[PDB]
């Protein structure tokens, strides 16, 4: 009989150990390339000395060599360099073989099959499938991340912190990133079969699926729905019909369901964050060692020149003309790797966007940006240089408008407030890691300002008053606005100050969305005396146009005669009502753990269409929605369920609760799950 395959052990559970690949929810054989495996096979007689294995690996539609899209190997003894198969023994009619793989392989889906030359004539039979991923743990791959914790954090880790908030009041969110859960290391991988670049060249694109630049600027594309069929679908309008609010997102894996059982339609909506928690969860999951990033007072430079304008008019109100080109804060991501195409000296952390802000190449994609390089400002260097730097160091200018003159005035310039304490979650905990050091030399410095020269360069070759909006009190979405305007007199003159104010409900991009209070003062001053005026806005007045992000633009416009204005800003947060979970037992591995979700209506009026959702990788499959009952005017509802933890370690609960009145009040509960 002619020498042929009975079958073949992959030994899969040991070698995705050895690969770390073992926490994927999946059955299937996950790889990393540079790095050997060993399965066994058993023939159907012994290896004759006159007969030849040859191994056939191929991935994509369109199998080359020349692309390294295929590689034909013989079973030999000496490891050959890119891919090869090791005969380390034979017992019987058994084989152990081992397989190795380059380094620059494309990763991906394969198929593995063998040729066998055997008594004159040749045969061929599959032998299976693979999935083969970056290999952040081999030297030689262009992710290496060499730390232990460092790598285990950014690859390893399914649970995350997304900081949010304002400059005023950082605030931070949970965020289930779950690259491990069922089915969707699968759809990350089907993301790649779906871009735009795919279909235009698919024997190209699969090729350049050795890159980790291509394929993390191919996600950043593919996570935001513009142009191509990506995931998410961003909506910064403070109304999300038709949809699911951004802000009742608690991670990745609901959006990627979603988005494939839905026939690849568009997952309405999300924010910034949204598309960079879901990128990361793409970015890891692949193998590329990924962090989430947020930059407070995030500039949108809509003509490369680093510089943003924002406008009011004389009577305090801000105008949309610029309102959202300076956002509270703006959420991207960080890809590990080298830069063969820049140099040794701009390897490192790679900024990556998927949030549909400016295009590239006529595109909504961006990076990947040398974090290294936008600190030194070589915005000549690919990709998206120009736009990125701008966001976390562009100058901001101040300017007054009377559309009933036409008249325009500048009003002042700031050359410090954006891109300020640049945040990401600290390794092994939820401690925050400023990284503003990492992107600009430090405000106030000499450096700064030469760096912000260069850059610009390659681009295009006294007050008497003083003004300051200090909260007063508790912030809460049902309890009255409380503010005051302090004013100082540093002239040696009595001035009259006549003040126009106003108060906006905002979406955290700077969104207009309604005017809430307005009102018009006017107060002397005598020389160096400080006064105050009271802003208070009742709950009645904002809470029909405030929304989700539960944000208020404070203006005042000050004057007094023969003097410039004095424009005072102050963008404020109402924290929501507290949303409470609560674990009733000790959390073992397999066995049912009772939760408590806990909530009191501080309103006078009742909740209506009460919805709990709570997920958490680990703690339980997928995500759980429970339907609350109306809960009375100061009433408290308490709800249970069970989780039943599949992981033991450290685990985080998340839990979204949305009614009429207040939607999306977050939770969060880190549980330490024991064996
Ligand atoms: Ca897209
Ligand atoms: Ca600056
Ligand atoms: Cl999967
Ligand atoms: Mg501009």
């Amino acid at each position: 009989a002619a020498l042929g395959v009975q079958s073949i052990n992959w030994q899969t559970a040991f070698n995705r150990q050895a690969h770390h690949t073992d926490k994927f929810s999946s059955q299937e054989l996950i790889l990393r390339r540079g790095q050997n495996f060993q399965v066994l096979m058993i023939m159907n007689k012994g290896l004759g000395s006159n007969e030849r294995l040859e191994f056939i690996v191929s991935t994509g539609p369109y199998p080359s060599e020349s692309a390294m899209t295929k590689a034909v190997f013989p079973l030999s003894n000496g490891s050959s360099g890119g891919w090869s198969a090791v005969l380390q023994a034979s017992n019987g009619n058994t084989l152990t073989i081992s397989i190795s793989s380059p380094a620059s392989a494309p990763i991906g889906r394969y198929t593995m099959a063998l040729q066998i030359f055997s008594q004159g004539g040749i045969s061929s039979v599959k032998l299976g499938t693979f999935i083969l991923l970056f290999n952040p743990w081999l030297n030689v791959d262009s992710v290496f991340m060499g730390n232990h914790a460092e790598r285990e954090e950014y690859v390893q880790e399914d649970a995350g912190i997304i900081f949010v908030g304002s400059t005023n009041r950082i605030g931070m969110i949970g965020w289930n990133f779950g690259q491990f859960e069922e089915d969707i290391l699968s759809i990350c991988l089907s993301i790649l079969d779906r871009s735009l670049n795919f279909r235009r060249d698919a024997a190209t694109d699969v090729a350049s699926r050795n890159d980790p630049k291509y394929v993390g600027r191919v996600l950043s594309a593919m996570i935001n729905s513009n142009d191509d069929n990506g995931v998410l679908a961003g909506n910064w309008s403070g109304t999300y019909t038709g949809g699911r609010d951004p802000r009742s997102w608690d991670g990745s894996v609901e959006i990627l369901k979603n988005w494939k059982k839905s026939g690849l339609s568009p997952v309405r909506y999300g924010q910034c964050w949204v598309f960079a928690g879901t990128l990361n969860t793409a970015l890891r999951s692949l193998g590329i060692p990924s962090r989430v990033i947020t930059n407070f007072n995030s500039a949108h430079d809509t003509d490369r020149n680093l510089s943003v304008d924002v406008y009011y008019d004389p009577m305090g109100n801000p105008l949309d003309k610029g309102s959202d080109s300076v956002w509270n804060f703006h959420v991207w991501n960080e890809g590990w790797f080298v830069r063969s195409d820049l140099g040794p000296s701009y390897g490192g952390w790679q900024v990556l966007d998927a949030t549909p802000q400016e295009r590239s190449q006529g595109v909504f994609q961006c990076g990947p940006a040398s974090v290294i390089g936008v600190r030194e400002g070589d915005v000549q260097l690919n990709f998206d240089m120009p736009f990125i730097f701008a966001e976390v160091n562009a100058d901001r200018i101040t300017w007054l408008y009377d559309n009933t003159t036409g008249k325009q005035w500048k009003n002042s310039v700031n050359s410090h407030t954006i891109g300020r304490y640049i945040s990401t979650k600290a390794v092994g905990s939820n401690a925050r890691m400023d990284v503003t050091d990492k992107y600009k030399y430090p405000e106030g410095s000499d450096q700064e300002r030469q760096v912000f020269q260069k850059a610009l360069g390659k681009l295009k070759p006294e007050p008497s008053i003083i003004g300051k909006l200090k909260v007063a009190g508790m912030l809460a979405v049902g309890k009255e606005v409380n503010l005051v305007l302090l004013l100082k007199n540093l002239s040696r003159d009595t001035k009259t100050v006549t003040v126009n104010m106003t108060a906006w409900t905002i979406i955290y991009n700077g969104t207009l969305v309604h005017e809430v209070w307005k009102d018009s003062a006017t107060m002397s001053l005598d020389p160096e005396e400080e006064a105050e005026h009271p802003i208070k806005i009742s709950y009645a007045q904002y809470e029909r146009y405030l929304k989700s992000d539960n944000m208020i633009r404070i203006t005042a416009v000050c004057k007094v005669p023969d003097e410039s204005e004095v424009v005072v800003e102050r963008d404020i947060i109402l924290d929501n009502p507290t949303l409470t979970l609560e674990v009733l037992n000790e959390a073992r591995v397999r066995k049912p753990v009772n939760v408590q979700m806990l909530f009191s209506n501080p309103l006078d009026e009742p909740v209506r269409d009460c919805v709990l959702m709570v997920e958490g990788s680990g703690l339980l499959l997928g995500n759980l929605k429970i339907d609350v009952p109306t809960l009375g005017p100061k009433e408290r509802s308490r709800v249970r369920f069970d989780i039943l933890p599949s992981r033991s370690g450290t685990k985080q609960l998340l839990a979204d609760f949305s009614c009429n009145k207040f939607p999306a009040i977050k939770a969060m509960l880190s549980i330490d799950v024991a064996e």
